[PDB]
């Protein structure tokens, strides 16, 4: 059976609007309304559902293959309205939470990375402040304003703010290319996160810096958010605010192999803008990338 | 609701992959192993679906609708393989017809023109000889060979040789371009097929054609196949053998109107090759020629 | 001095972002927070600007020219933010209304449909209540709802609502596809609204419409807003919902002549979306809209 | 044998870099040094030939086809260099004639319409004055300047003042969009050229622009000029200059179907730039309208 | 004399349909009937050609240039129907077998990596069992089954099977992403096959994995196989499977530097799919890994 | 104030068509008339302006960010025709030294290569012979010719012969591919230039090749030029002559600092052809590393 037949769902996983008991559920959130450039992320889930099918779960020379360790399924997607971003992020909230009632716990397939907080949320009702591990070329820790308070700037601000996040327990890397001032990450710092910019990931090396987050996060239960622009724009073209000069996509893979060494409780892959992809790549690594999170998930459990 | 929320099926319909008791399934064939020039076909079902959430029942002006007058649902995909042009038209038919064994009809929504013999041939075993009415640039009425039994150009011969199709019931209009041989129309004409040119149907515009259509199809049950590749390369880039100088889309749309005048026991749309498409223009029109024909068939019954 | 040097302005027009003592001035909307289904009408003023450098003022076989009749001038955009639909309509009428105290008129060359609430607003202002002449593939009479009062559906309707428009006096040539509810044509007919379909269109052919036009019209002050989708997908594929079976670029551009027997008091042409655009032939084609209207904006003056 | 495989030659013909007794020679001049907007249609033949393995000589209901009434080939290309653009215009001029010292005509596939000039004079050299046919959405008559004598803006009127054409006998048709000054057509007019704009050409029809060539051309050796851009950009977005509101593909073909009942000595199809093609419908285009002049010639002798 | 001018061969190499006497022979193989995903690798051939302009055989800081040392020529293509499986890969074969039968060895520049068998097979019958180094992100060891003997996954299982391939002298490299199944390497390495998975080749490094392959392979004739989808999906993302996190264009051509230090008797580079290229920089790779083969032999010679 | 708002400028900087006082002025150069292969270039300066808009002066972790420190403007382009090569070079010329009569410097963003000969030609006029840092994968000291006196491939070869350049101080780093002739970097090397091939590069790494640099430029007044085609295709598929196994983006941007160590007195970024780009991620590099220049200014200074 060709797995480019039938209906498609994130890795041809089973579909299940409304799931119960499973370990990790695939939940789409097709919205771009915290976009500050180029739109489009609505489409991600469905680009990146598309061209999951060339990835199974099986590795390679790793065990049984993930779909045998744990059980996963795709729920669909979040109804979220392009109209409204306050309305946005509370319907994400709810049904994220939702989610959790029933399940262990979610990978967000998604829009931009403002609706990380509503994940951050409902992660956190459930295990209490949380340590993080955030991909991203961007901090997104900028401040919000009035008809504008969920911009995708501002998700670890509201995480720190909120008590969501413990700040002394994150760690972002890929950070590069230019702040909006001067003094964008004395916020962060000040709160304790550890900032690794592309330029000091490629002193520590893959490595280095994987043992820089076991040391950072810890046991606690942690929640891995990667923006897609984290690697360099060739490896993802389709995007919304892309940024020269960053990692490579076995970079990141190899990066997030780490993960397995944790305690993940939650885990989202933003900002894929289909319509500026070439060859659909960008959606492929997404693809990828969301399956290694779901294997490292099994390692870790 | 977005409508490019959710897992895509044709026009949001329900999905059902094993439907019993509607009026018409719309099933997919994913495959383009009877293509002789640009592959890809086999994406078309996936890239209609997708586009196809722009397109709703409800008319203007017309009736409430055309899925408050019959029952319709989405049955996913046929599992056709690329590796086996003999094996894929076996499953092909096998499929279609275990779908009329429950079903009043279906919409074939597909890859190359090829699988519509398999179509004709679950069709034909229903109802008898069947009336043709066939939109397409080409005459696909050509000699099959060794090692190429199926290609996209035999679909008609066989279903008259096979004797599934009533030639003196059947019409093709929008043939241009070039023929393999001077002589290749000379076949289906000799068989009583009648053949309107795409020069013919512009001195007997959408009327004239559409009397033309109901005085040789008569009452007889009738199997509406469209080529996308029947309109012009500019209002359909997306397909395999692109005719300069073809229908406007309005054109095919408005000429389609006559089949609620008939009855209509079968349809499909092929040949739509997403890769070469541009801004899924290709895609939308296909949707927008499937949910005319669903809706004249609600009309005809 | 190659056309393709130099900062991009609509048609080369000179800069000026406070303009004063123009006839008309070109004023971008770069926003699409109004888009039901594809977003990325943000960049059409980018887009349109940037291609225009083919299109002159000097038509053929026609006057001196249109910049020689009339002075105009690009005035840079709107600053639209992408974060709040209802702080984007306030803000568009205000800019708007600005510059309609020192200058005759304005054409803006935007993103959705939605905005045009906000210029309608500005424009009755000043000359009461208008007649429209509307060109697009939908009605734009929906109703708006909560979490969503400015959807691109729903110009007109507040148009009609807040006395902006005198519906006796407006006609909308276009229509076709699908309405999203069967009796949704009703409201703006029960209002006086002439409703033209594609279909009646093709009956009437241009010059019949140009005379409806031009009758239900008279020599009230009028608005022309073209929605870009009017035509068809093949003609503009860069836009937010394409809709098959639409007019031929020259039909809409020849019907449009008819503006210069009539008294404009504003215009605009939206919806498009570059991302989606082959060859940047739906831009190019929304200059010469544009450029049609200024030229008829003379002649009627 | 796919049409697909083997070293892409126009139409699949047999190749001979110097031919010598056959009726028409196609000769690929891949150059873009005369366009004054959008370069690239230096990969005008080699995107031309590409596609053209769709297109084979024999009609629809016509003869035995094309090629086996007349000899024909593909000669490969003139060595046009990038970097002076007279040196490639003598170069041109200089190929030119010699095919003719050895077959009857040639059937230019090239780069922009500057290089025109060097295919009427070297067909001139051998007819004498000569009648024209030119399609395209500009005159091509402007003066010509220092730094740039020959840009693609000036063929025809060079062979004009090099009575190289007969004025009385040359018929220009789709003459739209604005000419570079308000009386930049009086030059062609006093001459005595027919100017048939795309709005007259509307009013006439095929049919009529037809009789109107026939009576103004009569059995004098003409040649057949065709830009690409005289086509609706919907039809050919490939192309440097697009001018909105052109003909249909089937009209320009329906046209060109006259030129057989005249005395046809060259043609060429200029100005297709495949980078801005969508679908490569712009190259096939072009191919069908070789294809049909070729076929003519046939017919016509 | 511009390099995109002239019909295009590969790196504008003499053409000769029935070479006899070469060293190397550039043969094409437009068939993707073997492609179990995204079809296209039939234009392959034809899209490595067309871009090869840009590549000469002169290095830098090397000797004379390739072609100086060696004589090349381009053949032109295997006529490859798409319509049957079994057919394409005889024919192949027996085309293949014909060249070696009057020139040294050949270089296939193709369609999907299931047309390697009929290299294979082609070679083995002049040198015996062969040494083998494969560069792919897939084994493409796997099982064959009824209606689908040869798809692109299987050209190595036949080789080792019928003994065309001495298995303990074969390296694959880059493997990564996804098995079919968990045990899909066993046969592979059962049989004596290295396997350097892109993650190993990145702790070996080219040198290291260079030594690897010299101490592997040694003095016997061996085959050196490229699918592009060993390199990231960034440098060649016109392909049919690719597989995230691959090796940089740089690492490929460098480590292909080995090969002069062995006795290649013939090499392909396939997999390459057109219609999915980006700026068709897939193509231009594949020329460059096809120019340094061709060095190489000439090195090793 | 959204980014993609208002008249596009380099990184938004103000706009001022006669600029006089500032440090370093940013000047667009549309022109492609010296491109040997893909033409194209010519819409750089447009492109990059337009994507620009995605970085600001702002680094991380770095000063106050670039425009606090130096007083930068976007003086619009210089009006190149694209008919004469030799009076584009002078007009260029004449432009920048009039650029230079007012201000310190200036950035050109341009077309091709070959208008560096007149960057070259003013800078010097006003510091004396220069010393060189040229990042490309060609050497661009190629012979002029006939006909062909500035191609892309000469600008280097003019500076040295002209004196504008002192050989001793010239690097250039990142040349690959192929070299016309077997002996082509003799010249460049027999005049003193270091030549560091992308193969060095990789062995020497950033710093070392950042101390080649310092140690044979010293404080001489330095010009740094910038081929876009430096960094592999995947980073800059935007390109009119790529070459495979290029520079990552993050190695060009990190060697880009060592310009902070030295006396920049011009530079510029050339070569960007957006129709072959990929997501617009050429043109935003170009941007990124227009900007890198800028701050390094400042840094220098
Ligand atoms: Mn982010
Ligand atoms: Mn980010
Ligand atoms: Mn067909
Ligand atoms: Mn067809
Ligand atoms: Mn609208
Ligand atoms: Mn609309
Ligand atoms: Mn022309
Ligand atoms: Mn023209
Ligand atoms: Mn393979
Ligand atoms: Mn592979
Ligand atoms: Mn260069
Ligand atoms: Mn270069």
């Amino acid at each position: 059976s060709p797995r480019y037949a039938q209906i498609p769902t994130f890795m041809r996983l089973p579909h299940d609007p409304q799931p119960r008991g499973y370990d990790v559920v695939v939940i789409g959130a097709p919205y771009d309304g915290g976009t500050s450039y180029r739109p489009g992320a609505r489409f991600g889930p469905q680009a990146i559902r598309s061209e999951s099918g060339l990835i199974h779960g099986v590795g390679i020379d790793r065990g049984p293959g993930t779909f045998d360790l744990i059980n996963c399924v795709d729920a669909g997607d979040i109804n979220l309205t392009p109209f409204d971003m306050n309305i946005a992020i509370d319907t994400a909230q709810s049904h994220l939470s939702g989610l959790l009632k029933a399940n262990a716990a979610f990978l967000m397939i998604g829009g931009d990375h403002s609706l990380t907080v509503a994940a951050l949320r409902a992660v956190a009702e459930q295990h209490g402040p949380l340590a993080v591990v955030h991909l991203d070329a961007h901090s997104d820790t900028n401040p919000a304003f009035y008809g504008g308070r969920y911009h995708h700037g501002t998700p670890f601000r509201h995480g720190i703010d909120e008590k969501l996040i413990d700040p002394a327990a994150m760690v972002q890397i890929g950070i590069r290319g230019h702040n909006p001032k001067p003094d964008s990450l004395d916020y962060a710092r000040g709160h304790g996160v550890r900032v690794v910019t592309a330029d000091e990931f490629g002193e520590l090396g893959v490595g280095g810096t994987a043992d820089l987050i076991r040391e950072k996060v810890g046991q606690r239960p942690v929640y891995v958010s990667v923006d897609i622009d984290v690697v360099d724009p060739a490896f993802a073209p389709g995007t919304g605010t892309p940024a020269p000069g960053g990692l490579l996509s076995r970079e990141v893979l190899a990066l997030l192999r780490c993960v397995g060494d944790l305690k993940p409780v939650g885990f989202d892959v933003m900002e894929v803008s289909p319509l500026y992809d070439h060859g659909g790549i960008t959606s492929i690594l997404a693809t990828e990338i969301g399956a290694e999170l779901l294997y490292q998930y099994a390692r870790a459990h």
